[PDB]
């Protein structure tokens, strides 16, 4: 089991970390969602599907910088929605194929009443997502740490 980014940055068997740089909608109104769909940028696969079933959860998702200050976060993991920042580990998603499958993580961020102006700064860390991988074969318990950075400013009209 290993993961790779849309651009080819890989975290190999055993886990590790990698940076993910996402384009964000440049203007988000109060009452709208800024969506950070990471399933288009994080892909993982099972290396031994003939024998092993891998289990994948979103163990923890943390908010930083402007997302922490200016947004109210919900994370949608494999079709279900949970608070973001997270308050529990998600259920497992089964990875049972050697073909790359998107990691089904999307963030839904809506501005708070106090938000206005440059609510997210270009190049800033906006989230850290911890993917936890286990299996039905051994005691493997690995963390793939995704640091999410904003490629651009996000302005909340005032
Ligand atoms: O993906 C199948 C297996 O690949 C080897 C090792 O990463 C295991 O943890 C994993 O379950």
């Amino acid at each position: 089991f290993a993961c790779k980014t849309a651009n080819g940055t890989a975290i190999p068997i055993g886990g590790g970390s990698a940076n993910v740089y996402v384009n964000l909608a440049p203007v988000v109104n109060v009452g709208q969602n800024l969506v950070v769909d990471l399933s288009t940028q994080i892909f993982c696969h099972n290396d031994y599907p003939e024998t092993i079933t891998d289990y994948v959860t979103l163990q923890r998702g943390s908010a930083y910088g402007g997302v922490l200050s200016n947004f109210s976060g919900t994370v949608k993991y494999s079709g279900s929605s949970y608070p973001f920042p997270t308050t529990s580990e998600t259920p497992r998603v089964v990875y049972n194929s050697r073909t790359d499958k998107p990691w089904p993580v999307a963030l839904y961020l809506t501005p708070v009443s106090s938000a206005g102006g440059v609510a997210i700064k270009a190049g800033s860390l906006i989230a850290v997502l911890i993917l936890r991988q286990t299996n039905n074969y051994n005691s493997d318990d690995f963390q793939f740490v995704w640091n999410i950075y904003a490629n651009n400013d996000v302005v909340v009209p005032t």
